[PDB]
């Protein structure tokens, strides 16, 4: 039942929703959600994509936008920062009351700009400004260019959700610009308490690449074995002495979400991800269907840290299968970008 949001918050994980649309805020039901346990929201373009082509309160913006002498991504950018400033106000009380560590909105920078580190700078220190609330997240690809912003950023003192993660290599690589930035700032004797970062490590994406070529015993188990590592990973990093340096400052470790989690196969229980990944300081964002599945039929209990041995161990035999996951990791978030570019250009042609 729905009191399952509430006992995974007391495991340590928040649940986040990952759809916006203008009806979803407008309705009141966005509200309704952040009283009942829901503790923030994500977008990305394809979410954008179908919001603008099935959400009926947009045809009237759409006609006033198509009056002014505006770009098709500006015309996109006036609905999307209009819809997430709207969502940072329906989440601004659960935010505030934890002392700005809940209650987040992300907004994604364009996809043509994922390698390009000061291009995707200049747009997300501009979106920022443009939606003008302090629990939004300018959501950037974890592309190299985008681990060089990333520490910009946080330099400048702006919350990033780095998205599209896939690898344990490229997500260390992430918290180490993090520190970077987070000691620049103690160094300049700037605060540092309210900027938060997540680590978006998708999932499902990985288990739909390899199952059908897999042994059975691994079937579906790829996805959640690497999550359970990164999971590893994330508490030997965040409790050494470097971090502990700066934690004792007023710095925020980055925390872990998984997305992707919609279970993409029926050969898999709906609430699989979701079930198998709840653990302390992390969050999970869920599309609407598996948000339902998950108050439905889900479990809560502390899953993510269990039998990290077996994780390891499949691990190891994902590489004997020669399956390197890390050229897979690039791969799936090359092939992310397209897919986001695809939906991107999808959405600006109604928009000429």
């Amino acid at each position: 039942g729905m009191t399952i949001l509430s006992d995974v918050k007391a495991l340590g994980q928040q649940i986040w929703l990952d759809n916006l649309s203008r009806s979803l805020v407008q309705s009141g039901e966005l509200a309704q959600m952040l009283k009942q346990g829901v503790c923030g929201v994500t977008s990305n373009p394809a979410i954008f994509q179908k919001a603008f082509a099935g959400d009926a309160l947009y045809a009237d913006e759409v006609a006033a936008l198509k009056r002014q002498n505006l770009s098709p991504k500006q015309r996109y950018e006036t609905m999307a920062v209009a819809d997430v400033r709207a969502a940072c106000d329906v989440c601004l009380a659960e935010h505030e009351s934890t002392g700005g560590k809940t209650g987040f909105v992300s907004l994604e920078v364009s996809p043509e700009l994922a390698k390009d580190a000061q291009g995707t700078v200049e747009e997300a220190r501009r979106l920022h400004a443009a939606i003008a609330r302090k629990n939004a997240m300018i959501k950037v690809p974890a592309t190299d260019a985008g681990i060089d912003a990333l520490e910009t950023l946080v330099s400048d003192g702006i919350s990033v959700n780095l998205t599209l993660l896939f690898s344990r290599a490229q997500t260390l690589k992430a918290y180490a610009a993090y520190a970077r930035g987070i000691a620049k700032r103690l160094a300049a004797g700037q605060s540092v308490a309210h900027i938060q970062v997540v680590a978006s490590f998708f999932i499902s994406r990985v288990d739909s690449a390899l199952d059908a070529t897999l042994p059975d015993r691994l079937k579906g188990k790829t996805a959640i074995a690497l999550a359970k590592a990164a999971y590893q990973d994330w508490e030997q990093y965040f409790t050494a002495p470097e971090f502990a340096a700066l934690e004792a400052q007023g710095a925020n470790r980055v925390q872990l979400l998984w997305a992707s989690t919609g279970v993409k196969n029926p050969a898999y229980p709906d609430t699989l991800y979701v079930d198998s990944l709840i653990g302390v300081h992390t969050v999970n964002t869920v599309p609407d269907a598996t948000l339902k599945a998950f108050i439905d039929h889900g479990t809560a209990k502390a899953t993510l840290t269990e039998s990290a041995d077996e994780a390891r161990a499949r691990l190891a035999e994902i590489a004997a299968l020669g399956i390197d996951v890390e050229t897979l990791a690039a791969r799936l978030q090359e092939d992310g970008l397209k897919q986001f570019e695809e939906a991107f250009e999808k959405l600006l042609a109604p928009l000429v």
